[PDB]
């Protein structure tokens, strides 16, 4: 309490320090993060099945271990997809707060019961169970400065001593290789192969037999006979690491002792396991590792342990070789957090002139400028043991919380400073006086700006992480506002203030006596006949924007997903990326640093029709403007790119959030509960694309999200004719496996390493349905056939990728809300879907659309109840039913103000703006009091006149409104006018409260009658 | 069993290595593999990790690599145990 | 714990140079250390150096004309001298293993090998001699 | 007791018998788990 | 015969259990019917 | 103890600050702490 610190200002100078350090050492070990992990936590199991289509790798692979997801706890949904590359993704999406290692050890022990039911293909391949985001916490590119390695052997080099090593680091949930590892490839000629009466069969036994690590016992092994005098391991045949190694594989030997080796019927070579991944970076060859970031984890540190892993491996590179980031979005959270970390000081720097302005000594400005850092740094630690971080909330919530802190030390050092100047008491009497009259107040306007607040920590809700945080931030540094104000300022205003230019004081004498004069006339019916026009300001006024809660700024960097006609080749999709690429680097160069196209990297679904483009950014000053800016860059590309041929090339900006709200659009999910198949789901999805399709205004852009059927190869092998001719059903799918598909065969070392060995067609002899002919299968007798003598092959249509939702097909109908209207209302697909598909075709939602059918419409009920409880609070500090009312009708005007610029700026009612709208409403209250307190306390003492102390008395006390008022807008006008990184969130809290504050300020100093109007119009 | 340094290093060690990534708290991993068909994996975690959630990770990634490994090894069995404080005691049994 | 004053340092391969490569960097990092007794005592490698070994090359061509399955041969020596464990069996309460494995006096030396014969694909039996050779070689019997 | 960290327990005991099992159970392949023993509810389908 | 995992609300795991038989009805063959032949939540609701 | 990187030091300056504080709160006054803080080797040159 404010006297035990008076005479003891060495005791209240420690407690501040204390505070101080406290505050330090938090920050140190305090979490940059950006958001508070909003993202529900995901499981991604993914298997790989060689050579399979869709259906293939989905019969027997997704709905074997799909059957086998029962029994997992916390699990919002389950979205799978497999597709004809050969490879499932299996997404398990749990509830907000699972625990993801809980999460990832019941979808392991579930897994594993579907696992030995699985092809012996996939279980060899690897199934991974990896808990991750569902976009790249970054990207790392790995060029050649020279030209002596191809982007192959780049990828080679990666994956071999960079990959792993990368993949260990804690907080990487998963690493996706942009290339593949080298592996034995044998390149099989089935014209070499039928000359020498071999099959793919053959071939692939005889390196199975001589490809092998044999374990060979011990010469003296135990149990041992008596009198051994010698022990040493027995050394059979090796794994064979060179490409002449197996060249010398001998398949056969004939009868005249011509020996047939590998390399007479195959071409032996070092190449990719998957040749599907094709990375460059600016045009020239090169690989790379893009991310994730796992579950839970920090991004700051894990892109922080990231770097420091490849600045180790970086001095063993071969010479040439260089590391880039053409994909990194840490940076942004960095450079952001530094503005915020800068117009924090810099609202410091403004209110110690403000306060200059108006106190006139130097001392007398030095007592409030040193409260406001101790609680700023006091509240980091209360952040540091509520287990908070250091993010955009909790430090735009910082940013709000520099008046409502600086407001006391204000009020309290110009209290001081008056009670000297009237009543010519010493300083130490001067503050034994002041704080014995206005300790209580103070502490109870505590109260009340924390009831705007208080409500706001149990929101309860997805987004109710993101209020609590800004409520827990403003509620810890007001409570330490208030511990400063009655520990440190008595002891600081008792000691370092002095026992005792011109024009400015002269100036504002005049300014304040025109105040008083124009307030004198009270009496006066149009001040509320004016106050109705706003108060019907609140229904509307309403730009209603409540399209966005978090505005999707530069990022300094976006994607351009490229999507060819279904059936292109990896060709095709290399020169649409090439010409990407060159837009980028030639009409956008000002901007683009480098652009990594990852042709064959599959967004949706890996394939070769496929593509994508990170395109980094320069530095945000190097982008002055905001034709310059991510979603303008986007716009043009997007119209750039509709010129373009046989091709889907969208240059989208990815959100703040690894992946949600795609412009508050839907994400329908078209399931079908009876077993009609792909053809009428198909259909009924044609049905339902129609119908919306001619619904413009109340729909737009639905996109179906997926590959559409296209043309396949159906090859009926007659299993009759098989046994007739003599030749075995396994010889011949292993032929046609090995030869158009490969076979990973085993493993052998290269450079020390297990890689692994695969036996394929050589490209030219696996290219059209003609080469079937040129394959041979060697019957019971030695008599080679080909596959026409006994099979039959056609031209069919089927999926490459079929999706499923929750175990049923499912077609993802990705769609935007519509033009000018809103979501939520924009489902008019659930009244669409029933009544204009058929039956057994049911509808869902996923994600976005998920997350918001639980919440929505929760604001209101947090505003009514922070009005009740904060009308309560003035009930208690006012001591009367009536007054109370007096102070809630400034409200009003703070609203008002902030929806200046909702219309003025089109900025969308944010959360940004829902917490800066509270700041000025609890604040505007604050105001208010500083007012009616004073009119309250003169009433009851030194005039008892209701005019007298209500507008006279106390209205020429309007200095600490004016400072404080001025003090926090030069505080918040950087965040207006911000260009530096997050200026979208930056100018969305800073012009609301400003608008708010700057019309509360002007609009309640002078609608003074409220407090006038307590003679007879009580409540 | 029968295998050597260098034959269980090439067909086990490596294949448990490469797929043991996706562990939270790694600070390190050392394995040794014995003239004497023996691999001796060892995973060391930060300080504060939780011993029962490590080893159940680790006894996961183990267990999707298990299909790679040589028929004896798997026959045998793959065992994760969390290394912890010496014998509290040692009892031995002796016949007269 | 580890005694206070003691180090552990690792000498990684971070280039794939091989065993020979990093053994020789490891001698040469040694061979510097020890001139260096004022500041660096005891500085030993933790491993163990390598030791001969008995390397058998079965002949592929040999094997071939002769006729014989080579991973019969593999089979034959690695559960001659190794021991290959076949089945579990129940005895009173609880499984116990079955191993198959060389008497003991028959896989002692390495004239030894000659004693075990393979069974050839036309049931004649042949002795590893004929399809296979042997010499010591070495090897590291604890690679790290 | 936290059933998670019970269950974890478990298993991560329960696959050192691995070894010691028939090689055919593990084809079939244990379930470790958390389990009740009543019934919340039986839903019946019956065709009218 | 739906049992009740270790740690979940009866009403809220037979509400979610109605709901989603309720949501699958529509989709059921021409003869068919759910019935509820043991549930032992209509007694807690007239418990409490 | 490479990546620790000799974190006592800077524990113990911490303390040499907070102890400082502390007696200066008890004694209010910024010199008599340091007649306290003088007596720290009196012990330690008897321990050693
Ligand atoms: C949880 C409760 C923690 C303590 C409750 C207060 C204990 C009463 C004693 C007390 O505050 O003594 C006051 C000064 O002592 C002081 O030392 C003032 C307290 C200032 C904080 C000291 C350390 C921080 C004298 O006040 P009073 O309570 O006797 O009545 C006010 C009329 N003088
Ligand atoms: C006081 C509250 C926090 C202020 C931050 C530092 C100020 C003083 C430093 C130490 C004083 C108290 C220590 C404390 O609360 O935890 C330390 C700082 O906490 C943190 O900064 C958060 C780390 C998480 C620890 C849980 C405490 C909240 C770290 O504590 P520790 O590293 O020993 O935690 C081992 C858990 N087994
Ligand atoms: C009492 C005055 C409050 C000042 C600091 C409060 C201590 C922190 C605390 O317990 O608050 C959080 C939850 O409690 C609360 O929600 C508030 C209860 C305050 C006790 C902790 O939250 P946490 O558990 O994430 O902190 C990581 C710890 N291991
Ligand atoms: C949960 C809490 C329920 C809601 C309470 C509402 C908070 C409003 C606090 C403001 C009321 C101010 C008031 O009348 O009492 C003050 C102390 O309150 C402390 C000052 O009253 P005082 O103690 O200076 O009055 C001298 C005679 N003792």
């Amino acid at each position: 309490m404010p006297n035990f610190f008076i005479d003891r200002p060495i005791f209240a100078w420690v407690i501040a320090i204390i505070i101080m350090l406290a505050g330090g050492l938090a920050i140190l070990k305090l979490p940059v993060a950006q958001y508070p992990t909003i993202a529900p936590p995901a499981v991604t199991i993914s298997a790989s099945y060689p050579g399979a289509d869709a259906k293939t790798v989905q019969d027997t692979v997704t709905q074997v271990i799909e059957q086998n997801m029962n029994g997992i706890d916390n699990l919002m949904y389950m979205s799978s997809n497999s597709d004809s590359t050969g490879t499932v993704q299996i997404t398990l999406t749990f509830e907000s707060g699972t625990d993801a290692d809980i999460a990832q050890v019941q979808v392991q022990n579930k897994l594993q019961l579907a696992m030995p039911l699985l092809p012996q293909e996939v279980q060899q391949q690897g199934v991974s169970v990896e808990k991750s985001s569902s976009s790249f916490l970054m990207v790392v590119g790995v060029i050649n400065t020279d030209g002596t390695m191809t982007q192959e052997d780049i990828s080679d080099y990666v994956a071999a001593n960079m990959k792993d090593a990368i993949s260990r680091t804690s907080g990487v949930g998963d690493v996706q290789l942009f290339g593949s590892q080298y592996a034995m490839r044998i390149w099989m000629n089935p014209n070499e192969l039928n000359k020498f009466q071999l099959t793919p069969v053959d071939v692939i036994t005889a390196i199975k037999a001589q490809n092998a690590q044999v374990a060979a016992g011990q010469l003296g092994g135990t149990p041992p006979v008596k009198g051994q005098q010698l022990n040493a391991s027995i050394i059979a045949q090796t794994r064979l690491t060179s490409t002449e190694e197996f060249g010398k594989i001998l398949l056969k030997v004939n009868q005249d002792g011509s020996r047939v080796l590998l390399r007479d019927v195959a071409k032996i070579e070092l190449g990719g396991e998957n040749y599907d991944i094709i990375a460059e970076f600016n045009g020239q060859p090169a690989s790379g590792l893009g991310i994730k970031l796992a579950t839970g984890a920090n991004a700051l540190d894990t892109a922080a342990a990231i770097r420091a892993e490849l600045a180790k491996m970086e001095p063993f590179f071969p010479s040439g070789l260089k590391i880039v980031y053409p994909y990194d979005t840490t940076p942004f959270v960095k450079i952001s957090i530094h503005e915020v970390v800068k117009t924090l000081v810099e609202a410091i720097i403004l209110v110690f002139l403000v306060m200059y302005l108006f106190l006139q000594n130097f001392r007398a400005t030095l007592i409030p400028t040193i409260a406001v850092p101790v609680v700023l740094l006091g509240t980091f630690a209360v952040l540091a043991a509520f287990g908070f971080s250091i993010n955009t909330l909790t430090m735009f919530g910082m940013v709000l919380a520099i008046g409502l802190l600086v407001d006391d030390a204000i009020v309290v050092v110009e209290n001081v400073e008056r009670v000297m100047a009237e009543e010519g008491l010493p300083p130490k009497e001067a503050t034994r006086k002041s704080m014995g009259q206005i300790q209580g107040a103070l502490v109870g306007i505590a109260m009340v700006l924390s009831a705007v607040f208080v409500p706001m920590a149990f929101f309860g809700g997805s987004t109710g992480a993101i209020y609590r945080q800004f409520s827990i931030t403003i509620v810890s540094a007001m409570a330490l506002s208030v511990l400063v104000a009655l520990i440190l300022t008595p002891a600081l205003c008792a000691t370092m203030l002095k026992p005792i230019w011109f024009n400015r004081m002269f100036e504002k004498s005049t300014h304040h006596y025109t105040d008083s004069v124009g307030g004198i006339l009270r009496s006066t019916g149009r001040y509320l006949v004016l106050y109705l026009i706003i108060v019907v300001g609140m229904a509307y006024l309403f730009v209603r924007l409540p399209s966005s809660f978090l505005p999707d700024e530069d990022q300094g960097v976006f994607m351009t997903m490229v999507q060819l006609p279904a059936g292109a080749t990896q060709e095709r999709t290399q020169k649409v990326l090439n010409e990407v690429t060159h837009y980028y680097l030639t009409k956008e160069k000002n901007n683009v640093e480098s652009v990594f196209a990852v042709n064959g990297f599959g967004f949706a679904g890996r394939g070769q029709n496929t593509g994508i483009a990170f395109v980094s950014l320069k530095d945000w000053a190097d982008r002055p403007g905001e034709e310059n800016k991510v979603e303008a860059i986007t716009m043009r590309a997007t119209r750039a790119f509709s010129q373009i041929k046989d091709a889907m090339v969208f240059a989208f900006n990815l959100p703040a959030i690894v992946e949600l709200g795609t412009a508050t659009g839907f994400d329908f999910e078209l399931i079908d509960q009876a077993g009609l198949g792909h053809e009428k789901l198909t259909q009924a999805r044609n049905q339902l694309l129609a119908e919306a399709a001619k619904h413009p205004d109340m729909l737009t852009s639905v996109r179906p999200n997926g590959l559409e059927d296209t043309p396949q190869f159906k090859i009926d092998i007659d299993q009759e004719k098989a046994q007739a001719l003599g030749v075995s059903i396994n010889d011949i799918n292993t032929t046609l496996g090995a030869a158009w598909g490969g076979s990973y065969v085993n493993d052998f070392i290269d450079r020390g390493r297990v890689k692994k060995v695969y036996v394929m067609s050589e490209a030219k002899y696996r290219m059209l349905p003609d080469d079937i002919g040129d394959w041979y299968v060697r019957a019971a007798d030695g008599q080679m056939v080909p596959f026409s003598a006994f099979s039959s092959s056609r031209w069919e249509y089927g999926s490459p990728r079929l999706e499923r939702y929750n175990g049923l097909p499912s077609m993802e109908i990705l769609g935007q809300a519509a033009p000018g209207k809103s979501t939520g209302e924009a489902m008019e697909l659930m009244e669409q879907l029933a009544s204009k598909l058929p039956t057994g075709v049911g509808y869902d939602w996923t994600g976005m659309s998920y997350q918001e059918r639980l919440s929505g419409n929760q604001a209101p009920s947090l505003y009514a109840i922070s009005l009740i409880v904060v009308f309560l609070c003035l009930a208690a500090l006012y001591e009367s039913w009536s007054i109370p009312f007096s102070v809630m009708l400034v409200v009003p005007l703070g609203v008002i103000g902030a929806l200046l610029a909702a219309t003025f700026r089109g900025l969308t009612n944010d959360v940004y703006f829902q917490v800066g709208l509270l700041t000025t409403i609890g604040l505007s209250a604050k105001n208010a009091i500083l007012i009616v307190e004073f009119a309250k306390d003169l009433m009851d003492k030194e005039g008892k006149g209701l005019i007298e102390a209500t507008l006279d008395a106390v209205r020429m006390r309007l200095r600490p409104i004016l400072m404080t008022s001025l003090a926090f807008i030069l505080g918040v006008m950087p965040l207006v006018i911000s260009t530096g990184a997050g200026s979208g969130a930056q100018n969305a809290v800073g012009t609301g409260v400003m608008g708010g504050m700057v019309t509360a300020t002007v609009l309640a100093i002078f609608f003074v009658p409220v407090f006038f109007v307590v003679v007879r119009r009580r409540f």
